[PDB]
This record gives C-alpha cells, sequence and structure tokens, in this order.
C-alpha cells in the first residue's frame, strides 16, 4: 500500500463530519509504518480544529517538525487554523510569522482567526499588511474584515472594504452581500444595508435575517415586521435564527397581540423548543406588559439554560417584581444553573426597581468572592441607581469616582435623574456638565437641569439652560405613545388631531378630567417646556400623548380591561399623577412602559413608588 490510499480514506472521513475517524486512521497509519505527506497533515489538523483538541493538534505539530514539512505552505496554514479554532491565537500568530512562504489561504486563516475571536483591530491591521504585499484577497478575506468592522463599529472603514469588494468583482457573492448588510447595520447606516439587500441577485434566509435584525436593532421595528411578512410572500422560510429578531421587533413595539400571532407561527413551524426562541418569547411577552405569559413560556420550556433563566429574571426585574426575581435567582442555583454577569445585572436591576437596598449591596459584594464574576461597569451602574432611589446621593457620586472604570453617560444620567427626584440642584448641576462633556449633542441633560431649576424656583437659570440648548442646536425628539387596539398599534403625539376618532378621544378626556378634578387632581404646569401663558400651558398639558392613548383605550375596550401603553420618552410628573387618579376612577390596571421603567398603575398607586 501507500500513503495515497490512506490520504483518500482520511480525506473522506474528515470531509464527512467524522474527525475522530480521520484521527483514528492517522494513528493506524503511524503504526503501519506508512509516513504522511504534505496532503495528510491539513486534513488531520482540520480534524483537530473541528474537535477543539489542542493536545492532538500539538502532537501533530510535532510530527510536522520531524517529517521535514516545516516549510510547506498548506501544512503551516493548517497549523494556523488549528491553533486559532482552539483558542490559541499567539501560537497561531507564531506559526504565521515563522512561515517561509504564505499564500492567500495562510493570510485568511490568520485574519479570520483574529476576527472570529474578537481581536478586530489586529484583524484589520493584518489585512492592511496583506494588501501592501499585493496578495489578492478572496471573498472569505472580505467577509472576515467586514465582520471586524461590524464589531468595531467603524462605518468609514467598512465603506472602504465595500469599494475593495466592488473592485474585486465579489459584490454578487451571497456571503459577501450578507456580510455587508451585517456591517452597515451594526455601524449605523441602515439605509446602505438596505441598498445592498435590495441589490442582491440571490437572497437566502440568512440575507433576510440580517436585514430584519438590522431594522430591529436600530429601533425600526415596523420595517422589520414588514420585511418578515414580505419574506413569507416570497416563499423564504424563516428559521430559528430569524424568529428571535422578529420577536425582538414585537417586543420593542409592545404589541402584545402581534407577539401572540408570531408565537403561534413559532409553534406551527416547530421552533418553539429552541432555546433562543424561548428566551426571545419570554422577553417579548415581558416587553409587551404580560409577565404572566412570559412565565407560562418559561414554565413549559422543555430545556432551560442560563439565558432562559436570565430572561425570566430580567422580565420580573423590569416589572418591579423584585422578590420574585430573587426567588428565581435562588431556584436557578438550586437546580445547578451557574449565574453569569448577565444574571447579576438583572438581579441588581431587580433590587433597584423594587428598592431592596440591603439585598442589592449583599449581591454586589458577593459577586467576586462568592462567585467567579468581577463586577463590570453596568453592575456599578445598578448600584448607583440603587443608592439614588434610597436618597444616598453622596454614596452614589462617590461610587462613580471610586469606580475602576471610566464614567459613562448612563451612570451620570442615573445620578442626574436621582437628583431631580430628590431636588439636589448642585449635584444635578455637576452631573449635567459631566454628561455634556461626554455627549454634548444629547438633549436629556438640558431638559433635566431646566426641570431642576424650575422645581427649585430658579426660573432665570432654567430659562438660560433652555436658551443654551437652542443656541447649541440641540433638539429633543418629540414624545410618542403607542397602544394596541383590535390588533392595530395606534400612535399618538402630544396634541394629536390626526386620529379618525379624535372627537371621541377628546370628548372622553373632557368627561374624565371632570372626575379627576372632583378627586383632587390639580394640573401642574411647572414643567410644560413652552414659554406661553398659563392657560395655554394647561391646554397643552391636557393632551400629552399618553393621555390621548389612555383615552382611546378607554372608549375602545370593555370596562375593566387592562390598558397597555408604550411611551418612547418619559412620563412627565403630572401625567404620572394623572394616571394614578385615572386608574382608580375607571377601575382598570393601566400599564405604561416608558424609556426606563414599567409603571403599573393600580387603584391610585403606581408600582414604581413615584421614583422614575
Ligand atoms: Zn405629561
Ligand atoms: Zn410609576
Amino acid at each position: 500500500n501507500s500513503v495515497f490510499s490512506w490520504n483518500s480514506k482520511i480525506r473522506g472521513y474528515a470531509r464527512n463530519g467524522q474527525p475522530e475517524e480521520a484521527l483514528s486512521l492517522y494513528s493506524q497509519m503511524r503504526r503501519s509504518g506508512i509516513k504522511p505527506d504534505n496532503y495528510t497533515f491539513p486534513f488531520v489538523l482540520k480534524a483537530c480544529a473541528s474537535l477543539s483538541s489542542l493536545k492532538e493538534g500539538k502532537q501533530i505539530h510535532g510530527h510536522v517538525i520531524k517529517s521535514g514539512f516545516e516549510s510547506d505552505v498548506y501544512v503551516q496554514s493548517a497549523l494556523i487554523d488549528m491553533y486559532a479554532k482552539c483558542g490559541e491565537l499567539e501560537d497561531a500568530r507564531k506559526v504565521f510569522d515563522e512561515m517561509p512562504e504564505r499564500n492567500v489561504v495562510s493570510w485568511n486563516a490568520m485574519i479570520s482567526g483574529y476576527a472570529q475571536n474578537g481581536q478586530s483591530e489586529e484583524a484589520l491591521e493584518l489585512f492592511r499588511e496583506m494588501q501592501q504585499e499585493g496578495i489578492k484577497p478572496s471573498e472569505f478575506t472580505f467577509c472576515s474584515v467586514l465582520s471586524a468592522c461590524a464589531s468595531l463599529g467603524s462605518l468609514e472603514m467598512g465603506k472602504q472594504i465595500h469599494g475593495y469588494v466592488i473592485k474585486s468583482g465579489f459584490e454578487s457573492i451571497v456571503f459577501v452581500g450578507n456580510a455587508l448588510i451585517d456591517m452597515y447595520a451594526k455601524c449605523g447606516s441602515i439605509e446602505d444595508a438596505r441598498k445592498v439587500f435590495d441589490e442582491m441577485p440571490e437572497r437566502t434566509v440568512v440575507s433576510w435575517t440580517a436585514m430584519i435584525s438590522g431594522y430591529a436593532q436600530n429601533g425600526q421595528s415596523e420595517e422589520a415586521l414588514e420585511l418578515f411578512r414580505e419574506m413569507q410572500r416570497e416563499g423564504v422560510k424563516p428559521d430559528e435564527v430569524t424568529l428571535p429578531s422578529v420577536l425582538s421587533a414585537c417586543a420593542n413595539l409592545g404589541a402584545l397581540e402581534q407577539g401572540k400571532q408570531i408565537h403561534a407561527y413559532v409553534i406551527k413551524s416547530g421552533f418553539e423548543s429552541d432555546v433562543f426562541v424561548g428566551s426571545a418569547l419570554i422577553d417579548m411577552y415581558a416587553k409587551c406588559g404580560s409577565i404572566e405569559d412570559a412565565r407560562k413560556v418559561f414554565d413549559k420550556m422543555p430545556e432551560r439554560d442560563v439565558v432562559s433563566w436570565n430572561a425570566m429574571i430580567a422580565a420580573y426585574a423590569q416589572h418591579g417584581h423584585g422578590k420574585e426575581a430573587l426567588q428565581l435567582f435562588q431556584q436557578m442555583q438550586q437546580e445547578g444553573v451557574k449565574p453569569s454577569e448577565v444574571t447579576f445585572t438583572s438581579i441588581l436591576s431587580a433590587c433597584s426597581h423594587a428598592g431592596l437596598v440591603d439585598e442589592g449591596h449583599h449581591y454586589f459584594e458577593s459577586m467576586s468572592p462568592d462567585y467567579g464574576i468581577t463586577p463590570r461597569v453596568e453592575h456599578y451602574g445598578c448600584m448607583v441607581d440603587l443608592l439614588g432611589r434610597a436618597g444616598r446621593l453622596d454614596e452614589a457620586e462617590d461610587l462613580i469616582k471610586s469606580m475602576p472604570f471610566q464614567p459613562n453617560v448612563v451612570v451620570w444620567g442615573t445620578l442626574l435623574g436621582a437628583c431631580r427626584v430628590h431636588g439636589d440642584v448642585e449635584r444635578g448641576e455637576r452631573a449635567a456638565e459631566r454628561i455634556l462633556e461626554l455627549d454634548p449633542e444629547s438633549a436629556a441633560p438640558y431638559v433635566l437641569l431646566s426641570n431642576i431649576y424650575a422645581a427649585a424656583g430658579r426660573w432665570d437659570e432654567a430659562a438660560k439652560v433652555r436658551k443654551l440648548m437652542k443656541e447649541r442646536g440641540v433638539k429633543k425628539e418629540p414624545g410618542c405613545s403607542w397602544i394596541e387596539v383590535n390588533n392595530k398599534v395606534h400612535e399618538f403625539v402630544a396634541g394629536d388631531k390626526s386620529h379618525p376618532q379624535t372627537k371621541e378621544i377628546y370628548a372622553e378626556l373632557e368627561r374624565l378630567s371632570k372626575q379627576m378634578k372632583e378627586a383632587g387632581y390639580v394640573p401642574d404646569t411647572k414643567f410644560v417646556l413652552h414659554d406661553v401663558e398659563e392657560e395655554e400651558k394647561e391646554q397643552l398639558l391636557c393632551y400629552h400623548s399618553e393621555k390621548l392613548a389612555i383615552a382611546f383605550g378607554l372608549i375602545s375596550t370593555p370596562p375593566g380591561t387592562p390598558l397597555r401603553i408604550i411611551k418612547n420618552l418619559r412620563v412627565c410628573g403630572d401625567c404620572h399623577t394623572a394616571t394614578k387618579f385615572i386608574s382608580k376612577i375607571v377601575g382598570r390596571e393601566i400599564v405604561v412602559r416608558d424609556a426606563n421603567r414599567f409603571h403599573h398603575f393600580k387603584d391610585g398607586v403606581c408600582s414604581c413608588g413615584d421614583y422614575w
């Protein structure tokens, strides 16, 4: 016999998903006295990479040295790919540098090894070095560096690689089209991603999934759903990767009935038992204001891993069911499910929204000694929110300084929001400037500080803050409220008159306002950000978008039915008070999801405890 027979059988096993059989063959060849050649080693090393077995891979490296093939280009490229897929990028790089000759396959193995393992900068650096030497990149090369740009968020870089793909005539390769959509979406230019998606002559389910995900991640949930319907019209079958993004779009919109329709499709198509689909269903029901249906999904799941537990814990957290989240955190450990840093963000968030100060401190301090997990900046952010709700503003600011991280806008905004609740003008002042230094084009610090000054009677400084905001050309996005009625999502802006039942909506607000007034409600116009007469301020206040949505819900659903409102920005203090009164008057539960919290208004009381 000869090595050519063995190579044929090893090639067969290695390319049919039987790496262990290929390696078992390689061992037999060794005993039989037939020596491998430069064609055997890539297949056996690829088998090692398929199993993520560094030990055997290192043994084969030893055989490559002894056999005198330390200079063969294909063997060395196979060594690179083996070390990379085994999580040893330094060993792979060492092999790449010592090579006496490299072809394009060797560069792709090293570049892709970096991109697939997070080191996006070194991947692009390697790619720049590759182009100076004049080595033509293949379509796989471009897919790797496009994924590196997507990770880094550098849009201008991806635009460059896009031109390079146009130059190399790869723009019609299906994989390249998918990689470009993914890059543009994650870099923020969703229109250019759609431009690529429409131009593709051939689209797979991966192509549709990338376009749908991009829309869903950039908040554009309606276009995601429209493309998901279009995808069914063209005959492209969604799979277990498509559905989470579709569910995420439903989650953002808060359309509970649209979510249940996608849930039934999930059941029809047999994807319900998929673990990411189930976690997405939990999140979707939670985000749609139905903690009961999220719990039903969780309870009937045949398989519950860490992301399923995290999703259900996070679901209870954002609804302020703090004790239930912690009960689940305990139950999850008793069932042998190890927490992650995501679990701790959720249970610390649960302690925040429910005011469990002592519980939050103990969990946070227990992260490093009692688990393997060192706190990240979001865990410190949760703690700053916890201290803020407790009125311990000094502790919270000191924690921001004493933090072993760079303070970000989230952590300062948390403190700034806490300053508004507790009337801490000077600390609010400091927190605002810190936010402006980090993000000068954000409107939230200006509006917040103006509110601070106004509540404290400092009308002059409040006006100068608003004046400075207009000067710097910074504008806040208009408010917006959505409500699902009869399987349709109705949108309202402040003072809306475009709805076909405007007459009945405004008439219902008139009737309702008479009952609120008789119950003690007194409009507070102090923070109507409009330089107009008092009587005009009260008229604007009457028709803030969440009260239009509540009124539409009241005339469109039978009495006693819960109402579920989604607000894009924030529920102003007067609408929060107003909705407390309304919930008792109409005998309904009213659920408002604003940017930060879930407000459950029940019998004159809100679940947030008047801190948001
Ligand atoms: Zn309001
Ligand atoms: Zn509330």
